[PDB]
């Protein structure tokens, strides 16, 4: 016998590595907004209920989100859709089946003070519009569905879609000098390290359904944007990259600002997680190096 696993999202940066990650756990259903067959739109409520009720999963990823941060300060309708209102349906609709359900939320549930590595139950104070539905999304699936795996993470990169590594690489091939914010610090993290780890988790949970509940999922360590730049740029020439960036210079928030107030620590202790799931969570320079590499196909 297989168990039947739900995979929502499965064209993102994280879901495209779940795909990988899930598919020796159990049969996979896997789908995206654009799916024919089931409803994958997770903005139709009603049609991604009847695809719960449908697939009847034991296990439902939901790695589907709004994701655009500086629009998503205008489109709040969207937003509470995709990260609340959505994850409310997945909530109800697996609870009813005795599925476990994960779901990935973000350091931008906090309000970004501090220069400390955040414990999981430290108070919520998003500053944005992300923040704010990833928040009652959280909390929709905290009162939903009591089986159920939380991972905040940040600053989430992968060789497959868009994220600021890849955007860095692109820019240091045309532009002389860059202007990066350094006063923002966290843990870039790999999709591979989240769909690992999450492999990993749930495996783990449905042995010991104890360890339900929230869990910071980062690479261990921290870095500013712009030492994360000069790191991608370091790879990149270490690998025989011709790049045309000459300087990084690091520039405070306050410099240029966004649609969207953005916290300055994003620092997460990843440490809960280790204990609970017997993993190492490697420096972030590590999953960086590699999708780098694997970018510039080498
Ligand atoms: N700030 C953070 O802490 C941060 C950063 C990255 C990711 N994350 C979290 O980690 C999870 C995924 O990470 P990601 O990096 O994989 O984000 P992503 O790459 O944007 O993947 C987003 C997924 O949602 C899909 N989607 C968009 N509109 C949809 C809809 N109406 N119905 C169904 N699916 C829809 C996207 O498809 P299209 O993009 O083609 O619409 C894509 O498949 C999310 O929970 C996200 O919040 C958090
Ligand atoms: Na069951």
């Amino acid at each position: 016998h297989h168990m039947k696993i739900l995979l929502i999202g499965k064209n993102g940066q994280v879901g495209w590595e779940l795909q990988r990650s899930l598919s020796t756990l159990g049969d996979v259903v896997a789908v995206d907004y654009f799916d024919k067959e089931l409803c994958g739109d997770l903005t139709n409520l009603d049609g991604i209920a009847q695809t719960v009720r449908t697939v009847r999963p034991d296990v439902v990823v939901n790695a589907a989100a709004h994701t655009a941060v500086d629009k998503a300060e205008s489109e709040r309708e969207l937003s509470d859709l995709l990260n609340d209102k959505g994850v409310a349906v997945l909530a109800a609709e697996s609870a009813k089946l005795g599925a476990l359900m994960v779901h990935y939320s973000t350091d931008y549930v906090f309000d970004g003070a501090g220069s400390h590595y955040r414990r999981e139950d430290e108070a919520t104070g998003p500053l944005n519009v992300y923040g704010e539905t990833k928040r009652a999304g959280e909390l929709a699936l905290e009162q939903g569905n009591p089986r159920h795996l939380i991972f905040r993470t940040s600053w989430v990169y992968a060789t497959r879609g868009a994220n600021f590594a890849k955007t860095m690489l692109r820019l240091a091939g045309e532009k002389e000098t860059l202007s990066i914010i350094d006063d923002q610090h966290g843990a870039p993290t790999g999709a591979e390290l989240l769909a690992d780890c999450t492999a990993t988790a749930i495996r783990e949970t449905l042995r010991d359904p104890a360890l339900a509940g929230t869990y910071h999922l980062v690479a261990s360590g921290e870095t500013s944007w712009c030492d994360y730049a000069r790191y991608v740029f370091e790879v990149a020439r270490a690998h025989g990259a011709e790049l045309a960036v000459q300087e990084v210079k690091g520039i405070p928030t306050t410099a240029y600002p966004t649609p969207a107030k953005r916290p300055l620590n994003s620092r997460l202790s990843n440490e809960k997680f280790q204990q609970a799931f017997g993993v190492t969570l490697p420096d972030w320079r590590q999953g960086v190096a590699r999708v780098v590499t694997e970018v510039l196909g080498k």
